[PDB]
């Protein structure tokens, strides 16, 4: 690939240089390896919450009885789990061969922390067979050790998929880059109000906007529109789930 | 570019192997190679349809005595070869010299079918002398060949322009890849009813989302919101066609 | 990188050579150079400048005694400026080492202008110095000297962030390319009446769409969606800037 032509930064005022945390760098080499490996597309859907929302905070209560905070990440990974097993091509990986896939029978989702040393995706996994207040005690430690760089690396490994969830700070949507062998990452950002017409009129309804970026070598554009319309239909109702 | 390491996918679970169609491969292919070579930026729009949509609808009768179904493809790629005439640096391609553009004076256009054993992308050939119910017939048998096995080499080539339209299953809007040697690919989501100012209030009108992926190499950004935008006027009143 | 197989495009009709001009060319080459270079993701915000269109058009006598037309360009410079000093990764570039990020002390900004021969982005240097008559008449002249090709190469570098603005022209977002070395670009689109919840019902404010691309080895996704957090926070009242 053609470098970058190096520029001398202090013919333009006054500049400092400060270095990268070794975890920068790795993260900085695969996300440039995934980049170059895999073709991009991201799809974009937004799903509406409000009774899932509803149903969150009215579990507050058994929640902190259990000691972990219900928030909508355990309710995201339990339903993309029901959902990658709806649709296996989702929890696969193209095989070195690029002849085959190698679809897994497992379901282990790893979801992105930012830390102050770089980021670090913590999986969980068989999050097929934990419940929501589960994968929440889960989801919670995990994201503690990871910001205390007490995370072993072996919970670093084996994911199938990857969340990605911004909502906390902002921002509309993005189109995030997929974490290669995986081959696909959802983007959740920020919900907010939305005039959503019931076919009489605008009613405000909660929408959680969703950014599905995928390889499209493995996953064509149709089965992606697919995923996120299920994905946007069971966070509508999870009680989808239970059938 | 650096390789994917491998990863022994059976230490976390149990996998499975499934192999991929030649066209899979070769669509694979096709795509990794666009990716590298094209630079890729995504220009996103949104189209009132509501009086197309409601022309769409009275026609219904005129179509079924003609045998087609009137589906917003033909009057999406009647625009769109209108269009191509009216900004020819979309209708053209990067010569292999890398310092002249091959503009066209034909218009073949070619739309995405998602098949079981991968995408095909038919070509209509002089979009620009065909009538509405006309590109109806011939989209419909192009399809149907497609997913029939039953589409010959010859009626996949030459295109200049391509039309992906996913609206029929969902989503917000994606970001296409440009099959390259061709510069620009129009993504078409699911249109749904959206309050609109009118200068004193808020008005229902069916809005359609477009998403215009280009080459910039050969189209600068500003070129590009003005082909979304012709688009959207065009749409909104496809009698301007005639004129 | 896999080279595009020549295709004999007068096999599907007639065709016509134009050529490029070197600005075209030298454009094409910086471009697919960042697009391999940068591994991409797009953070989109919305910003409600209900306020700040107001105090534009309230100014509009002040400007024009000063000789100079108020747009949105220098009050979007004057913010990012304000804000490439209160994150100060977005206004650094990677050290060709790998291993360092160069953090500048200055801020300078170009701005892409569209011209017939080509793209150019002027730069405005210490734009944290000026004042937003000063950066108006600045960038009014810039852009005209890059029209009639009076632009000396001197005025194209040094820049630390690019702000790319069709709003002019249309759209509702797109996904610019960063111009490496730089690390983040901010493109601007068309601004439109939308409702927003006021907590009990959707009042109009007048929202403009923000499209942040970064380079994602230095910049991780939440600092990024915090950057257009903040941008959008400070558009709405620009008078943050003064304390």
């Amino acid at each position: 690939i053609p470098p970058i032509p190096p520029v001398d930064f202090a013919k333009y005022g006054e500049i400092e240089e400060v270095p990268m945390t070794r975890l920068m760098q790795i993260g900085a080499t695969n996300l440039h390896r995934s980049w170059l490996n895999v073709p991009h597309v991201t799809q974009f859907e937004s799903a509406d919450i409000t009774e899932l929302e509803a149903f969150r905070v009215a579990q507050k209560a058994v929640a902190e009885k259990a000691g972990v905070k219900l928030t909508v990440l355990p309710l995201l990974l339990k339903a993309c789990a029901y959902l990658l097993k709806e649709l296996p091509d989702f929890n696969s990986s193209l095989a070195p061969s690029g002849q085959a896939l190698i679809r897994k029978k497992y379901v282990h989702i790893g979801f992105a922390v930012d830390t102050p040393d770089g980021l670090l995706v913590p999986v969980i996994r068989n999050v097929d067979q934990k419940s929501l207040l589960q994968l929440a005690a889960e989801a919670a430690e995990l994201a503690e050790k990871a910001r205390s760089k007490k995370l072993g690396a072996d919970a670093m490994q084996g994911a199938c998929f990857t969340i990605s969830s911004l909502g906390h700070i902002g921002g509309t949507a993005f189109t995030p880059i997929v974490n290669a062998p995986e081959v696909a990452i959802l983007g959740v950002s920020k919900a907010s109000m939305q005039p959503v017409w019931d076919g009489k009129a605008f009613q405000p309804r909660l929408m959680l906007p969703l950014s599905l970026s995928y390889d499209c070598r493995v996953i064509n554009g149709a089965a992606a529109a697919r995923f996120t319309k299920r994905l946007g239909d069971l966070l509508a109702d999870i009680r989808a789930i239970l059938l």
